[PDB]
């Protein structure tokens, strides 16, 4: 298959880039650069590597390097990082939305690709025309291949993923797409950023494609403020190191500051810097640099709804590789060992029953979603104090209708011959399964189930939307030399699993920056 000749193979996680990674305590990192990228995450790492092909780049990341937390480097360690308590330095930062749903974000060089579930997919090909951005579609595809050559494999067979795939097909999630990276209706094996040795590959490895003479990375660099000219332009940043001391770095000439701090971090930093809704910022006595009513608005979290089955015989743990895709729901299942310490946010609250045997977590994702909320500041000065985030799950009735459809399809899945061997009782109904937590239930019972048992899919996005805060080149409207590139930029998903899109986007926008400059 020509289209997959380029995929990565099994290999150790490549930390060669550590040769140009430095502690933010090093004041010799202060000074002038062509580009400053804020946030060494999913988009930020390939963006910085791409810009460094020609220009001097400083990448600033608030977390440390992944070697400090070895359980981020294997598939087997996924649960560990979520189970670990948040001490302010760990790679997983815990939060709770104002809705009451537990959640996490990354705090580590590599961003959320260092802690995530590894599922790799390209964007739904209809996404590009939906946005109305004049994408260079040939370049988009070359850029996917540049990412995939470094960190994406074709997964080997896993017994539970194959069971689930046979079930999806039997339940009518057709056609059978075989192995494919593309987000299309039907059932498929997709790519993974875990290799077939279980080694995690991630966005930090794309730093190895940067020019080591041009790229500098500062870790434990907490960026507190974007600095502006006194024609409004961004000119630099203030960041603090792990000892608390402050540092300043600037861009020069035709260079630019790009914010890649994520759905949560990018609106927070813009607001702290005086870019945002005029009445809101004035009410905090933050001087407004650029009024924009949409900074931190239109923030989205696709709902996750789920059931857990406890088979009467052990099943093998698996990472998610098999996807069942419809336009109105995206479905997967993971199989897991039992645990006595919960992975935080796997279930939506800390008071959720613990599994004492192996279990299958069977999941459906609402597309969009159409419900939205906001990011607002908790502290008007301290970037290390997490902002308030509210998603307003199921405020839009279309989301609820789509959850009902997805839950009914999970019922179909539980009724397949594929899943029958995992029932505890060989009775006709799906009550023959043993359930951890709430089992599946007319639509009123499904609506109640959807509302009561919702969790985060962890695929939140928005807050600095193209068309509201940014133009089609990802520039902050009204401000020269300032862009935003990360998941804050779009109001809908590109697909069921967006890391592949945001990895591509980092390099793609970097190439656009370089081309505009030439
Ligand atoms: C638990 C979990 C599992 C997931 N699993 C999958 C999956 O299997 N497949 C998939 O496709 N997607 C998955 N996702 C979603 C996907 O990984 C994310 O949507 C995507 O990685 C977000 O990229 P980003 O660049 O917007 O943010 P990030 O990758 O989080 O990058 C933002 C970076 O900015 C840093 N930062 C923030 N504020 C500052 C500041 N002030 N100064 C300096 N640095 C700062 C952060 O530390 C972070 O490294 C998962 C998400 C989670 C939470
Ligand atoms: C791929 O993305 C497109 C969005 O651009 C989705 O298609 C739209 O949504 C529904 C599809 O049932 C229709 O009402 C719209 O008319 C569609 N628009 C276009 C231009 O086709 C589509 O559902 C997504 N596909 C998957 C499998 O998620
Ligand atoms: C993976 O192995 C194949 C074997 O055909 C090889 O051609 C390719 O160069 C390897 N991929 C990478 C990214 O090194
Ligand atoms: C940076 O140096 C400080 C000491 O000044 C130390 O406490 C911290 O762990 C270092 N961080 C990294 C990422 O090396
Ligand atoms: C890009 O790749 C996709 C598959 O991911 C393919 O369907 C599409 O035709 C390609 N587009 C271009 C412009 O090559
Ligand atoms: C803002 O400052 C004014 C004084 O100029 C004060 O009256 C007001 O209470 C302040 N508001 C906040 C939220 O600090
Ligand atoms: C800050 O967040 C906490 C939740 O962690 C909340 O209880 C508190 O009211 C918030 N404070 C402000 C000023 O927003
Ligand atoms: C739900 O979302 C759609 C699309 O954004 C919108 O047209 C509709 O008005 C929303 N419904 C409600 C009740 O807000």
């Amino acid at each position: 298959h020509h289209h997959h000749h380029h995929l990565a193979n099994t290999s150790a996680h490549d930390f060669s880039y550590l040769k140009f990674v430095y502690n933010a305590t090093d004041t010799s990192l202060e000074g002038s650069y062509d580009y400053i990228v804020i946030g060494g995450g999913t988009s930020g790492c390939p963006l910085a590597a791409t810009l460094s092909e020609k220009y001097k780049v400083l990448l600033l990341e608030r977390g440390t390097i992944a070697t400090e937390y070895p359980n981020t480097l294997t598939a087997d360690g996924f649960a560990y990082n979520l189970q670990q308590q948040d001490d302010g330095k760990t790679p997983v930062e815990r939060f709770v939305s104002e809705d009451g749903i537990d959640n996490v974000r990354a705090r580590i060089l590599g961003g959320t690709t260092i802690i995530n579930a590894g599922v790799y997919a390209r964007a739904n090909i209809s996404f590009y025309s939906q946005t109305g951005i004049e994408w260079d579609l040939d370049l988009v595809n070359k850029t996917y291949e540049w990412v995939e050559d470094a960190i994406v494999v074709k997964p080997n067979n896993q017994s539970w993923q194959s069971v689930i795939g046979e079930g999806f097909l039997e339940a009518g999630i057709l056609p059978d797409n075989g192995f494919s990276l593309d987000h299309e209706a039907g059932t498929r094996l997709t790519g993974s950023t875990f290799d077939n040795n279980g080694t995690r590959h991630a966005a930090d490895e794309l730093l190895n494609k940067g020019d080591p003479n041009n790229l500098l990375v500062a870790v434990q660099a907490s960026v507190e403020k974007i600095l502006f000219s006194s024609n409004l332009s961004a000119i630099g940043v203030i960041y603090t190191d792990s000892d608390g001391n402050s540092h300043q770095a600037f861009v020069r000439g035709n260079g630019e500051v790009i914010v890649s701090a994520g759905t949560i971090g990018t609106p927070q930093l813009l607001l702290l810097s005086g870019v945002g809704p005029e009445s809101y910022l004035s009410s905090l006595n933050i001087t407004v640099v650029q009024p924009n009513p949409y900074v931190g608005q239109f923030v989205y979290d696709n709902p996750r709804n789920f059931i857990n089955i406890l088979p009467p015989n052990p099943i093998e743990a698996s990472v998610v590789t098999v996807l069942g895709i419809r336009s109105d729901y995206y479905q997967v299942s993971a199989s897991s060992l039992p645990f006595s310490t919960p992975p935080f946010s796997l279930f939506p609250t800390t008071s959720y029953p613990l599994p004492n045997s192996t279990f299958a977590h069977i999941v459906s994702q609402v597309p969009g979603p159409l419900s939205h909320g906001s990011v607002t500041l908790n502290s008007s000065s301290d970037v290390r104090i997490a902002p308030n985030i509210k998603f307003n799950y199921y405020s839009n009735s279309t989301d609820l209708a789509n959850c009902v459809s997805g839950m009914k399809k999970l019922g179909d899945l539980l009724r397949t011959k594929a899943l029958e061997p995992y029932k505890a009782r060989d009775v006709l109904g799906i009550d023959g399964f043993n359930y951890l937590g709430v089992p599946l239930p007319d639509d009123a019972s499904f609506e109640t189930f959807c509302l009561d048992n919702v969790a985060s899919y962890w695929h939140y996005h928005g807050g600095s939307l193209v068309g509201k805060v940014l133009d089609d080149s990802f520039r902050v409207m009204g401000i020269k030399a300032l862009r935003v590139v990360d998941a804050s930029t779009f109001p809908y998903e590109p697909n069921s699993h967006p890391q592949g899109f945001y990895l591509m986007l980092g390099r793609y926008v970097g190439l656009q920056i370089l081309q505009e400059r030439s």
